[PDB]
DNA sequence: CATAAAGATGAGAGTTTGGCGATTAC
RNA sequence: CUACUCUCAAGUUUUAGAGCUAGAAAUAGCAAGUUAAAAUAAGGCUAGUCCGUUAUCAACUUGAAAAAGUGGCACCGAGUCGGUGCU
DNA sequence: GTAATGCCATTGTCTCATCTTTATG
């Protein structure tokens, strides 16, 4: 008959339930297909689908880019060999061939085993002459003699293969990069800028001091020690500290009132420097620029350590020096160890298993592990100086190829490559002919805006070709259409506004965007002067004046500057108070002041004709990062300014994107008003509506415009609708599964669509509240922390946290609270629970008795507000409480609670803020409702109700339908059922509130029809729904107000307008409890083929094991190593015969074979050939069964297993624990944190104590379940033993640990768990043999329709 | 001389659950 | 708030970096250790300086595929669902 | 010879606690 569907959408589960009109879940008989003797099963229409989380595409993206990088590097090497080929053929015929075959063993190698020269003599000579490649490189850079072409290729190939990073753009040279020249330039600029009492620095050795390997502070102090005239707090000292990476404070150098901190690494240094420079002038700009340059020099100096000018290749010389120091330190270490500590020498240099030196060189031991291993050895021995200062500086026995080399720019390798090519240029003519070619190979980098160089067969590529020839680094400029490629790049990278599709989102640093957010924050500001005594919103002229005078003059505008430089200067207001914002305005016009610094034309920035130009420049600087394409895209504006500010503009870069588009902010226009969003922000009369309020408010056309355009952006298929959503792929997967669940459920119900579909979308904090308490105490001045010290761990208690939040004072009475008598003290709600269900700290106060609030059922009376307003104002301005809490505390002074407040509460409880939920409701509504009439009106047969989780949660807490997620997976289905119940109750009780929850166009009924005037005038004869603003009151039998008066509600709740019973407080709660108590809930684990990586990525050494997998076709893993541990895509049941014994007699077998992900395509191409290659004969082709992961098997006594693999199983059963034990567990574990009234808490406490034997009964229940199903008797014995060991412990702790015990019985993969301090390790099901003779159960998405196959055959 | 703030040197972790080799038992 | 481009440096793995002295070996004393090539999902055809780890997937029928179809209703109960009447 | 019972996992990231140094009253 009539029914409704409840849904609980999550990221790992989708709960679903079908309910009738009497809130009952139907139980139906379903047909069972297959070849067994079971043809029917009785199932309840309630369940939950389980599935693995959807994964994000990040890992795939990284892997893809890595593959591209490897490919392109190999192609670079192929280019180099292509240039060297013809001339190498005359010198050596099989050089490159030997290099290519370097990996093969001598047996499989067709050429000589020696790569470079082919004979052992020249190899030994080469390695002894050059023990590292940097020796050969340094020779080829510093030797004029002719060198062998093979070694030249080795150097060039090493510099090209590992070419270095590309973060620094352009040429690099010592004139603008070395520390010496930049230090001289810095002190020259310094002395030039002052010249009166200047600093003279001639004896100092800036290189030796700054480049030395020591801590930053010690280098600073050593340089100050080298300058007797300067001090650490001086200007030069603060500049050096800034250049080294410290956080210097410039207040003492200029006596500034506000602290100005500078950090070069911080992204906001430039504008901070611009503020600083604005105070002292722009003459010091180049000084700080040189400081920045000096900082870069120091970083460059950390790599360029051997920059002594003797060599021309700084890097290779530095690696040589590192080699030499390594050799010296090594020999010294061996000498010292052999002399002083003969024992354990083998452990350091021979063992290699415990991270010794042999582990550092030959084993898998990092540099930090080797240092950690040898630090106590060096500390114990004598004569270990110099090695330890090198160890602490992380420069002891370093290798030449380490993790630090990522900092090496590619200009260095380019320099060495140019040097080598120039030295051997005349000796080899083809180096003269192909110098720029090789240089281009090293320097060429594919731009971001070009992307993959495809030819139509790449899903990710977009570039356009101006020819039909192989793209090389040399002809890239004349084959790649950079213009069209950049245009396509723009079109792809521009995301569309979620509110309005088909319109590009503006950059995050767009001028119009910053104006929008600045006005959006400014419009919510209220000011009170001396006389009006009522809050007044800012007028249009006031907003424009404030913006122009403050926001267009300073990057940061604070409330003090606002009252001092506007209200006092223009409005002549001495004292002003502002509530809208806190310390300062979060929004700012950063881009405005940036462009003002660039072009120095304030009037040009305010011309409304130049808006599009500036927006285009900002868009260009946001989209691109390459200097050349920026130069190309800024040539049109060359006539506006040129050669200074254009250059400075090209160096400026912006990053980020906004959420709104231009057409939304200043495009679409209200038909009646004729004002855009920004126009409404600037001027809106008395009341000022913010952006979110204009979208919400139905009196304007903006909501209609956003709604009518929503269906234009979307597509026709379900996949496109889900792909367009704004969420993680996991919740999108859950949404698709939800849609399919709905489809299957309406199929099960004879293709009858439901009436309703209810949808629910399923240490730092302690530190923040602790800091809040400390800041409030420091601001106030009451040293409660001195007399009563507390830590962040103890502050989780509600009454103690409120005690410290309220300055250790009673909120209603002028007396101090007793620190050690909080149990006698009560926690009161500022706004009663009868009006709004808010149990947060934002709406709670602590007092000795809640009778001091007075006799009213509203906010606390005026007699207390008038007395405590001063103390509440001190707690307000001290950030002890928030603005909303102060507003609620002082509501009686402004009449008390009002109709607007109650409507705000209703909207807070009933409306869903999450956009994804509205889009899911839209998808289900579009799929369910598709009929029309004669007119162009949509017939809405199915109502899609959107509920908040708080409603169902409070429903559980109020009527003891407690949720314990750790027991089983039934709670998803139960949540779905309760969602259905609450949704149907609300739609039956309040039809006029359909527009709040039900999706679609609906009436706009306001507060007048709903909110009643008074308690006695409930209004049953006038349609008024409720006097008390809490929507969930009709479920309750009694309503306890804040005074203690117990209001009574009828036993049967009925709708006022239609006279339909909506809730029977006896029969319906009994029905709900019975439904939650049902043990047969359809839990289905979505069977999924496994995809992704073939195996573990580890490349293991060679081994005599057939589990190893070849890394290349002809790389036999017994000789070469490879991978192991492949992932099984799915398992395959094979019934065939295998050869047994010497005589190879054919024996019939039935077994599971794991088809790995790598094997999948080959197996599916021809299964029989694959199986015969595996050894199977006479395979029964028609009996092959594909068994993906989580395939379900039943064996005996209802015991179930899920397939994890071809050789392993998971638990397949659910423990249907009775409701009374679930509620007992919830209550026992929530002993101290009940968070309820004292009487209620006492009832729960006495229930726990009177029912403490449920602990033993739950243990018994787990035991019998495990013996029937789990069959892990070692762990069960462990559990029972531990439980007997800890029967003395408190009830709460035993409850908490039984909660941990339910992982033994949970559905899915076995997992380890802890009972108190005893760890119980997982018992695995390491054989799939038994399920080859069990019943396989193929399940529908809902688990209702099934087919059972008896694999005995 | 005492208290508060910032930076540096080690501390662990950074899921889960399937594969594989050693181990143990019949 | 997902998706995307370009790119670096390590790691790991086989070979090249001859090991020297005794001893029938087993095993002992020492000398050196820092680097390089190649691969970095097997591979694929569309042969690109492209693609290969995301999404998607119970069973059965028809199809190469996108995709269409296939499973009676009440009542009394509730240990993973059972029983009875109707049809 | 066959069937049932601890370690490892490609990454360049985190955050917390204690000690030392500098600044202010």
């Amino acid at each position: 008959k009539k029914y409704s569907i409840g849904l609980d959408i999550g990221t790992n589960s989708v709960g679903w339930a079908v309910i009738t009109d009497e809130y009952k879940v139907p139980s139906k008989k379903f047909k069972v297909l297959g070849n067994t003797d079971r043809h029917s099963i009785k199932k309840n229409l309630i369940g939950a689908l389980l599935f693995d989380s959807g994964e994000t595409a990040e890992a795939t993206r990284l892997k893809r880019t890595a593959r591209r990088r490897y490919t392109r590097r190999k192609n670079r090497i192929c280019y180099l060999q292509e240039i060297f080929s013809n001339e190498m053929a005359k010198v050596d015929d099989s050089f490159f061939h030997r290099l290519e075959e370097s990996f093969l063993v001598e047996e499989d190698k067709k050429h000589e085993r020696h790569p470079i020269f082919g004979n052992i003599v020249d190899e030994v000579a080469y390695h002894e002459k050059y023990p590292t490649i940097y020796h050969l490189r340094k020779k080829l850079v510093d030797s004029t003699d002719k060198a062998d072409l093979r070694l030249i290729y080795l150097a060039l190939a090493h510099m090209i293969k590992f070419r270095g990073h590309f973060l620094i753009e352009g040429d690099l040279n010592p004139d603008n990069s070395d520390v010496d020249k930049l230090f001289i330039q810095l002190v020259q600029t310094y002395n030039q800028l002052f010249e009166e009492n200047p600093i003279n620095a001639s004896g100092v050795d800036a290189k030796a001091i700054l480049s030395a390997r020591l801590s930053k502070s010690r280098r600073l102090e050593n340089l100050i020690a080298q300058l007797p005239g300067e001090k650490k707090n001086g200007l030069f000292g603060n500049l050096i500290a800034l250049s080294l990476g410290l956080t210097p404070n410039f207040k003492s150098n200029f006596d500034l009132a506000e602290d100005a901190k500078l950090q070069l690494s911080k992204d906001t240094y430039d504008d901070d420097l611009d503020n600083l420079l604005a105070q002292i002038g722009d003459q010091y700009a180049d000084l700080f620029l040189a400081a920045k340059n000096l900082s870069d020099a120091i970083l460059l100096s950390d790599i360029l350590r051997v920059n002594t000018e003797i060599t021309k290749a700084p890097l290779s010389a530095s690696m040589i020096k590192r080699y030499d120091e390594h050799h010296q330190d090594l020999t010294l270490l061996k000498a010292l160890v052999r002399q002083q500590l003969p024992e354990k020498y083998k452990e350091i240099f021979f063992d290699q298993s415990k991270n010794g030196y042999a582990g550092y060189i030959d084993g898998g031991a990092s540099q930090e592990e080797f240092y950690k291993f040898i630090k106590p050895i060096l500390e114990k021995m004598d004569g270990t100086e110099e090695l330890l200062v090198k160890l602490n500086r992380e420069d002891l026995l370093r290798k030449q190829r380490t993790f630090d080399n990522g900092s090496i720019p590619h200009q260095i390798h380019l320099g060495e490559l140019h040097a080598i090519l120039r030295r051997q240029e005349d000796f080899y003519p083809f180096l003269k002919d192909n110098r720029e070619k090789i240089e281009k190979i090293l320097t060429f980098r594919i731009p971001y805006y070009v992307g993959p160089l495809a030819r139509g067969n790449s899903r990710f590529a977009w570039m356009t070709r101006k020819s039909e020839e192989t793209i090389t680094p040399w002809n890239f400029e004349e084959v790649v259409d950079k213009g069209a490629s950049a245009q396509s790049f723009i079109e792809r990278m521009t995301n569309f506004d979620k509110n309005l599709p088909n319109e590009k989102v503006l950059p995050k640093h767009s001028l119009l965007y910053e104006y929008f957010t600045v006005y959006n924050e400014l419009t919510k500001v209220k000011y009170v002067t001396e006389g009006m005594r009522k809050p007044a919103f800012l007028s249009g002229e006031q907003k424009k004046a404030i913006v122009d005078l403050l926001f267009k003059t300073n990057r940061k505008v604070t409330v003090k500057q606002l009252k001092e430089d506007y209200f006092k200067k223009i409005e002549c207001f001495d004292s002003v108070e502002i509530s809208g914002v806190e310390d300062r305005f979060n929004a700012s016009l950063g881009t405005y002041h940036d462009l003002l610094k660039i072009i120095k034309d304030k009037d040009f920035l305010d011309n409304e004709e130049n808006e599009d130009i500036l927006e285009d420049i900002v868009l260009t600087l946001t989209l691109f990062e390459d200097r050349e394409m920026i130069e190309e895209r800024l040539k049109t504006y060359a006539h506006l300014f040129d050669d200074k500010v254009m250059k400075q503009l090209k160096r400026r870069r912006y990053t980020g994107w906004g959420r709104l588009s231009r057409k939304l902010i200043n495009g679409i226009r209200d038909k009646q008003s004729g004002k855009t969003i920004l126009d409404f922000l600037k001027s809106d009369g008395f009341a000022n509506r913010n952006f979110m309020q204009l979208i919400h408010d139905d009196s304007l056309t903006f909501k209609e415009d956003i709604q009518k355009a929503q269906v234009s952006g979307q597509g026709d298929s379900l996949h496109e609708h889900i792909a367009n959503l704004a969420g993680s792929p996991a919740i999108k997967k859950g949404i698709l599964q939800t849609v399919k669940v709905v489809d299957e459920l309406v199929k099960v119900m004879g293709r009858h669509k439901p009436e309703n579909i209810v949808i629910e979308m399923a240490q730092k904090n302690s530190r923040e509240r602790m800091k809040r308490i400390e800041e409030g105490i420091k601001e106030l001045g009451s040293q409660i922390l001195k007399e009563h010290p507390v830590e962040n761990t103890q502050l989780q208690n509600e009454k103690l946290y409120l005690y410290y939040l309220q300055n250790g004072r009673d909120m209603y009475v002028d007396q101090e609270l007793d620190i050690n008598r909080l149990s006698d003290y009560d926690v009161d709600h500022i706004v009663p629970q009868s009006f709004l269900k808010d149990d947060s700290i934002d709406n709670k106060v602590l007092t000795r008795s809640d009778k001091n609030r007075g006799k009213s059922d509203n906010v606390p009376s005026e007699e207390v507000v008038k007395k405590m307003k001063n103390y509440w104002r001190q707690l307000l301005n001290a950030k002890l409480i928030t603005q909303r809490k102060f507003d609620n505390l002082t509501k009686a002074e402004r009449g008390g609670l009002s109709e607007l407040d109650k409507a705000g509460f209703i909207k807070r409880q009933l409306v869903e803020t999450r956009q994804i939920t509205k889009h899911v409701a839209q998808i289900l509504d579009s799929r369910m409702n598709t009929k029309y009439d004669e007119n162009d009106k949509l017939i809405r047969e199915v109502k899609v109700i959107t509920l908040k989780s708080k409603l169902v949660s409070d429903f559980r807490k109020d009527f003891q339908f407690y949720k314990v997620r750790e027991i089983n997976n039934y709670h998803h289905a139960h949540d779905a059922y309760l969602n259905a119940v609450v949704g149907t109750a609300l739609i039956k009780k309040y039809p006029k509130l359909e527009s709040e929850f039900v999706y679609g166009d609906y009436k706009v009924y306001d507060v007048r029809k709903m909110i009643a005037k008074s308690e006695q005038e409930i209004g049953k004869a006038t349609a008024k729904y409720f006097f008390y603003s809490n929507i969930m009151n009709f479920f309750k039998t009694e309503i306890t107000l804040a005074n203690g008066e117990i209001r009574k509600r009828p036993l049967i709740e009925t709708n006022g307008e239609t006279g339909e019973i909506v809730w029977d407080k006896g029969r319906d709660f009994a029905t709900v409890r019975k439904v939650l108590s049902m043990p047969q809930v359809n839990i289905v684990k979505k069977t999924e083929v496994q995809t992704g990586g073939f195996s573990k990525e580890s490349i293991l050494p060679k081994r005599n094991s057939d589990k190893l997998i070849a890394r290349k076709k002809d790389w036999d893993p017994k000789k070469y190593g490879g991978f192991d541990s492949p992932t099984v895509a799915y398992s395959v049941l094979v019934v065939a015969k295998v050869e047994k014994g010497k005589s190879k007699k054919l024996k019939s077998v039935k077994e599971l074979l794991g088809i790995t992900i790598m094997e999948r395509s080959s197996f599916e191409k021809n299964p029989i050939d694959f199986l015969e290659a595996k050894g199977y004969k006479e395979v029964k082709k028609d009996l092959i069964i594909k068994l993906p992961k989580y395939s379900l098997f039943e064996l005996e006594n209802g015991r179930k297993r899920m397939l994890a693999s071809a050789g392993e199983l998971q638990k397949g059963n659910e423990l249907a624990l009775p409701s009374k034990y679930v509620n007992f567990l919830y209550l026992a574990s929530h002993y101290e944190k009940l968070k309820g009234s004292p009487e209620d808490n006492e009832q729960k406490q006495l229930f726990v104590e009177q029912h403490k034997h449920y602990l033993d009964e739950i243990i018994e229940q787990i035991s019998e379940f495990s013996k029937r199903v789990i069959l892990a008797d070692a762990n069960l014995d462990k559990v029972l033993s531990a439980y007997n060991k800890h029967r003395d412990k408190p009830i709460r702790e035993q409850a908490e640990n039984i909660i941990h015990l339910f992982t033994l019985t949970n559905l899915g993969a076995p997992a380890a768990f802890k009972y108190f301090d005893t760890t119980i390790d997982r018992k695995r099901y390491c054989s799939t043999k038994e399920v080859l003779d069990a019943t396989l159960i193929h399940q529908s998405i809902t688990g209702l329709y099934e087919t059972r196959i008896d694999l005995s055959q």
